[PDB]
């Protein structure tokens, strides 16, 4: 309706959180609210991220490092959201620790949504979202579609950049596979910038996103870990298994050779 | 339940975000998860500061500043996240700013909450929220309890301080007035922190915040600026708000100490 | 040289700390140390801001935004540096406040300078910079030149926006004056940015800047109120140095856009 | 002195910048002022640990958390501070690269005085710092001395904790090593934090100093990715130090509290 509250709708988001501990737990409010802010980000992440995608297959340089600039807040976002949980202690923790489900953010269709969309692509994962045909519709798509990176690559393709010709026609569900043979067409971009100066731009921006969702699993793992901590793989370990995982391999590479 | 989703609740909390441009405006997203994600943590905010007020009434002081070490990370949160609403242009909020209704943040009642709370209180503020009678209530009754600042003065008294007896019992509808009295009560804090160090700790995490609290009024007021520009009410009320303050009696002394 | 110490000439800038407190204070350390954090930040972004002017002169728009990025990163730290020195309670102030004299960051002629270098030139200032003919040199460089922008304005100019003919040559030692003839040259950028893409870009990134400056200016001020106090020149001059603006038609346009 | 630059020794600090890019890289300026303000915060992080110990060994709990909560200020900014440094792409640092010496930050003397102080003991380090007998001596005090943790064992064996005797004299010289015994005493803390509140509030402090100190040692390990590429030593060699604990035993019992 006309009404702010109304508009934002806050009488459906503002009773959404729902402590399961009968006694009531003080610090299972702040576990919630942690939890929802974080998938309102990933939410307008992906709404973001996704013209990014349609920006870059139309040639439109300027919008997408617009979109691109904002994704970047939004991930810092992310990122510096864990400094307030890190206020969440083992002696906090203990008293609702039990009430909880075997559930984890690994079930995050958004997040997942968005580490396909960024090329991290996993055929395998389409089945952890069975009870949801409709989600799991949507992340389908994606899991078919090029990724930005590879978007990213058609585009440098269509402007006189020697992109291996396999970058037109190829299955998009397997994931990204580090190409030596594109080494040089980075080293061209990083040595005469002045000249390509979009492609450069474009670049860095998504050396920054990568940058900074590394920030957000680095971030996460540390909380984890003064949370419930270590225990060494599937839990703190695997976290840990995330941070070795690249989505633009080639990207940093490049910074080996650039000006040989 | 025992899903992740299930126990977020999150096909509920997905589903709020309800664009009303019927063309459908891109940057509208981004306007309404921005005011959401702020509501969630107002919500959190609140639910800390209160317990501040029970600990403080039982002086329980290390619990105290647990809660309220917590509430400065959220506010914290609240006035960093601006910077992603920054990226808002003028062109774009151009695209979708009709389809918006007269109401602004004014009518966040949680917001309101907090603003009471803290001991701005306002007697003839709870008509805006007329509609809903329930959560009027729950309005009404913070205002006509003692705010975190006159619960930390009674706090003082407990312990010996020299706090005016007219704290013990009053209108707590009507806001706080500065009280000159109170000037030698924290001179005495401050020049014996090693002392009175349980005070003192309390003392800072007030200015804190209320400075971050300030921090986040100033940011919102830009980022407004910076939409719809300036150029009476609106932008230029915010610019009153700025004003404000929550604890004078601990600014002021910051003048006085040690002369 | 090529030792990591002599590369940065570590030797130098670590002996630049010289609490001159007899008894020895403990907080005097984070004192000299903020503000020296500071300077440093202030010399980078004066040497950010030159080439930023420079490559605004030769019509190389991606560098300048690539330096004003970089700008706007080092006012983004020099902003949140004041976390630190909020930890500095008035009775630490107090124990090595004596020692110190009338200064204040009011000498500061690299502050001066950027804030020379954005616009907001002020002839009365060379003044106080009496003791360095070498430095005050400097001043009067950025203080005849154009300004960040007016070299903005000059850019315009040459791809043919309606910028008025008085912005080709005048006496830029008087800083600039709110005009209302460039509303409509912004409104025009503004309401077609796919064909002033550059423009557009540009603009935010000056709407940027000034925002990230008042947050420091603002933050600034906070600090103060905490260590210092309230009480026209002083901490109200902090207070009034907000109202200041170094692209005001930039912010202005936000009013009349698209409608 | 009286005077601004003079008291904070501007003149001093300011011409400590000398980048030797012969043709003078508009980049290199960045390079060195990165440095340098880190530099600037960890002669101010040394000077609040060095305060956080002694306290620890008078049993001044209040004032111990106080330096240690500037001490997390500063390791942030030296964390955020990487921000800014990670606006320099290949091919600017490629313009001065070349002239650049194989000096790394393995050189920092200060640096290695807050890894010792905070434990990460190393005999063998006194080596690269023989060229400075003045200096090798500081770090040779801060070897044999217990550690800021080893201090709060010594701490907790004070009130009633049981901490192994080995604590109350050994080898500093030796870096900790884990310790099952230690399990239980930390279970006791914060299964009974009303108990406890002084010993907790100490455990979540340290977990915070090695958790800020953890960031900064990440961020410094990505901007490198970025700025040379990945491809023992090098940045390989970063990676490990992220493998390092400070406080295993406070990481340790989150796994076996409340069970
Ligand atoms: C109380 C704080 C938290 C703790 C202790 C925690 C712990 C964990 C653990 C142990 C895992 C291991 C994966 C598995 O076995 O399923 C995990 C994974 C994950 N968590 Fe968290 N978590 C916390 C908060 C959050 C929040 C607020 C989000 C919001 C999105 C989140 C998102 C994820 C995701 C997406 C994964 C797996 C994705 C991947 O494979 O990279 N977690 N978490
Ligand atoms: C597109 C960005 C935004 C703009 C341009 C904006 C603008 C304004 C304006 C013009 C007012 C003045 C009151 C009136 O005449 O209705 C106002 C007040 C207010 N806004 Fe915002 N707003 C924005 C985002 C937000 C968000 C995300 C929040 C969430 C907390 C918020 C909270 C408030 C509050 C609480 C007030 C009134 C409080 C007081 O009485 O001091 N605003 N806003
Ligand atoms: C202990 C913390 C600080 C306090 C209490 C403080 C206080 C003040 C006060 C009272 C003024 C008024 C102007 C005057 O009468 O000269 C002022 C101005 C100023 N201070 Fe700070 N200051 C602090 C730290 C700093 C630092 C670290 C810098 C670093 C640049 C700084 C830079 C300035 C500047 C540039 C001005 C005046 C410029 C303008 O006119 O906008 N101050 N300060
Ligand atoms: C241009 C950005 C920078 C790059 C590419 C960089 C790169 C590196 C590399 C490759 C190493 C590994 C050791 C070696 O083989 O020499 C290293 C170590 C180190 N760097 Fe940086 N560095 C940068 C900036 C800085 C800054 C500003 C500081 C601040 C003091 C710093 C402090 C250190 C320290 C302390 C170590 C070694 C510590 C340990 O043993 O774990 N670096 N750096």
């Amino acid at each position: 309706r006309l009404t702010y509250g109304g508009y934002l709708r806050l009488d459906q988001l503002l009773s959404a959180q729902q402590p399961l501990s009968e006694p009531a737990h003080h610090d299972e409010m702040l576990f919630i609210i942690q939890h929802q802010t974080s998938e309102l980000w990933l939410k307008l992440l992906a709404h973001e991220l996704r013209a990014a995608i349609v920006h870059l297959q139309r040639d439109e340089v300027w919008q997408c490092r617009k979109v691109l600039a904002r994704s970047k807040q939004v991930l810092r976002q992310l990122t510096e959201q864990w400094s307030v949980l890190e206020t969440l202690t083992p002696s906090e923790y203990m008293g609702f620790r039990d009430v909880l489900g075997p559930s984890s953010g690994f079930q995050s269709l958004q997040y997942r949504y968005i580490e396909f969309l960024l090329g991290n692509k996993n055929p395998q994962m389409l089945q952890v979202f069975a009870y949801d045909p409709a989600g799991q519709a949507r992340l389908r798509e994606v899991l078919e579609a090029p990724s930005l990176y590879e978007e990213f690559l058609r585009y440098l393709a269509r402007f006189g950049h020697a992109i291996p010709q396999q970058y037109q026609a190829r299955d998009w569900t397997a994931a990204h596979v580090a190409d030596d043979t594109l080494r040089p067409v980075f080293e061209r971009i990083y040595e005469n910038t002045d000249r390509y100066w979009r492609e450069y731009s474009l670049c860095e921006d998504l050396v920054d996103v990568e940058t900074q969702f590394q920030l957000w699993r680095f971030r996460h793992m540390r909380t984890v870990m003064r949370v419930i901590g270590f225990k060494r793989s599937s839990g703190v370990g695997f976290l840990q298994q995330a941070l070795a995982l690249t989505f633009f391999p080639e990207l940093f590479d490049v910074r080996t050779s650039v000006g040989v």
